[PDB]
């Protein structure tokens, strides 16, 4: 059936006024189906890659079996009219193979190939009855390499694939290495995510698992209220690189690895759950306690998280009036019923940022704190803790904004866009100042490419455009806050 399909389509059968289905050590001077000479010049450059995956040709320094891989999903994802020549290539290299270690990873490649695009309508029944011909001629002989046939005929069975589950990215060293373990030995595939206590959760995960799914799975497995997981996501946080970046809860984690593969960053990646949505009045807090309450789970990751980025710098805009209420407050959670405490230097380091504490002599902020602590050693643990997102949020813009890094051609030219409750920001990350403020209905629209986000303003509209590869987070942000409204 495949013979007859090349019969028409392949450059060999055509010249004839069947070769070339078998193996050969030797880059293809051409490609295999008769195409215009921009898209041959990417097969040929194809195959070679097909010869690295497959160790039949060597990879460069600074590329790993995983990164070339990618590139050639990567090649078939966007050229559309390549497809069926990948998997020819790819199913050519298998056929005749004096290494049985070389055309087993030719059929690691299909089974990728199967799980991201379908081969033309033309090919699929064809180029599968040859996969199932090799299969029943093997499956006595070589039964683990049949199991890896099999899986492939199983995947291109599954097309049409729905738009929701459509892979974006080829697999990572990650992916590569609990396929090949879940073939061998049959283990599940898992994901390890971090929360705000360093505490960690397993989240089991397949080809297709959202970051949707992973979020929903953790949270529940932690104990946070089923009502309370919609305001929980994920980060990709870096700690040598100072990095925390929203991970889109519509991406699919394993296009996040591979990914994450291709990062010029400098140190390791993880996955930690945040409170990303808040919705309720932060101003009226103190008399609509158990909005924040009642989910004890979701209070304390709540408070540990404002508090964490207190002490990391995030909030610098307050006064120091305030600051020194901010300490009182946190001093009295770090010693509960010490009404006899003597403030030390070491005691104000517990409670204020680096950031803050520049601004005047430790002595100063001993003496300012002192005044502010007596009225809050009768104050309730989770009273005291309410008091203190009370002032961070009243006091600082940037409390309950999802923050993504944007490049601008307005000052400054590296800045934070901020998405929350009441609308779209440009902060300073410098000064932490807002230079812009849009209100969603003052947004008539907004728009996305694979490099911007726009903005449309009033009314004929003035656009704002924002460089950022964040189109997939932001969306799904906008989305979420604005359709409250």
């Amino acid at each position: 059936q495949l013979a007859q399909w090349a019969s028409t389509r392949f450059r060999s059968f055509k010249r004839a006024s069947n070769t070339a289905f078998y193996f050969n050590k030797d880059p293809i001077k051409e490609s295999l189906i008769e195409m215009e000479a921009e898209l041959s010049e990417e097969a040929i450059k194809n195959f070679s890659e097909i010869m690295m995956w497959m160790g039949d040709y060597p990879i460069p320094k600074g590329q790993t079996a995983s990164l070339v891989i990618q590139s050639i999903i990567s090649r078939g994802i966007e050229n559309h009219e390549l497809r069926d020549e990948i998997y020819c290539q790819a199913y050519r290299q298998t056929n005749k193979n004096p290494k049985v270690e070389s055309a087993k990873k030719g059929f690691e490649l299909i089974y990728f190939l199967s799980i991201t695009f379908s081969p033309s309508d033309s090919l699929l029944q064809p180029f599968m009855e040859q996969l199932m011909s090799r299969n029943i001629a093997i499956q006595s002989s070589s039964p683990q390499l049949a199991s890896l046939i099999a899986v492939c005929i199983e995947k291109l069975e599954s097309h049409p694939i729905p738009s929701y589950q459509q892979r974006k990215m080829g697999p990572s060293a990650t992916e590569i290495q609990s396929f090949r373990s879940n073939l061998e030995n049959g283990d599940i595939s898992t994901c390890k995510i971090r929360f705000i206590d360093q505490s960690t959760k397993l989240a089991k995960i397949n080809t297709y698992t959202t970051i949707r799914e992973i979020t929903d799975t953790v949270c529940r497995q932690y104990g946070i209220s089923q009502q309370s997981i919609k305001m929980f996501g994920i980060s990709a946080v870096n700690e040598t690189a100072g990095i925390s970046k929203v991970v889109s809860e519509t991406d699919m984690i394993y296009d996040v690895l591979a990914r994450w593969e291709q990062s010029e960053e400098k140190g390791e990646f993880y996955f930690q759950v945040r409170r990303r949505f808040f919705l309720d009045d932060v101003n009226k807090i103190l008399d609509q306690e158990h909005l924040w309450t009642d989910d004890d789970i979701c209070f304390e990751l709540t408070y540990c998280q404002i508090r964490d980025e207190w002490m990391k710098g995030l909030y610098t805009n307050v006064n120091e009036k305030d600051s020194s209420i901010i300490a009182a407050i946190l001093i009295q959670l770090l010693y509960p019923n010490q009404s006899k405490l003597v403030l030390t230097k070491e005691v104000v380091r517990q409670v204020l940022p680096d950031q803050i504490l520049n601004s005047q002599n430790i002595k100063v902020w001993i003496s300012m704190i002192e005044s502010q602590i007596f009225e809050l050693v009768s104050q309730t643990p989770e009273y005291l803790k309410l008091m203190f997102i009370n002032l961070i949020g009243s006091k600082s813009p940037l409390f309950g904004c999802t923050l993504f890094n944007i490049q601008q051609k307005e000052n400054p030219p590296k800045a934070w866009l901020a998405i929350n409750k009441k609308g779209v920001s440009i902060f300073d990350p410098h000064t932490k100042e807002s230079k812009n403020f849009w209100t969603f209905q003052s947004i008539s629209n907004v728009a996305f490419t694979d490099d911007t986000f726009c903005i449309m303003t009033g009314n004929k509209p003035i656009k704002q455009t924002f460089t950022t590869d964040e189109h997939s987070s932001i969306a799904s942000v906008y989305q979420f806050y604005s359709s409250q409204l």
